[PDB]
């Protein structure tokens, strides 16, 4: 089961991602594993406008999402503005987020029709 997660990232705020999922995988004596797997730019502020889409293999289980928006500087605080646990693995799932700072929006659209 192929799929892909686009995210989008409109708002007038520091963003912060942290996507992780397990791949489903057996071994040479062939029973389950799952291989925790992260997103790559996890943890890295990001600032509007801001793209992406991520592959996610059809042996992906275990789907977590959280997107935070930040502020303060050496040290910096954080708010939620999403956050989903073991996601249902979609042909496409697009999450967007905008607004400002104190007023953070959020869309989470599937797609798997």
């Amino acid at each position: 089961r192929n799929g892909d997660l686009l995210l989008d990232h409109s708002g007038a705020y520091v963003a912060q991602y942290y996507i992780t999922w397990n791949e489903l995988s057996y071994d040479h004596q062939g029973k389950e594993v799952l291989t925790p797997k992260a997103w790559d730019r996890n943890g890295q502020d990001l600032t509007a406008h801001f793209t992406t889409s991520i592959p996610l293999k059809g042996n992906v289980r275990n789907l977590s999402v959280k997107i935070r928006e930040c502020t303060g500087l050496a040290w910096e605080w954080w708010r939620t503005v999403y956050e989903k646990t073991d996601l249902p693995l979609v042909r496409k799932r697009t999450i967007s987020i905008w607004g400002t700072t104190l007023y953070p929006q959020v869309e989470d659209k599937v797609e798997n029709d």
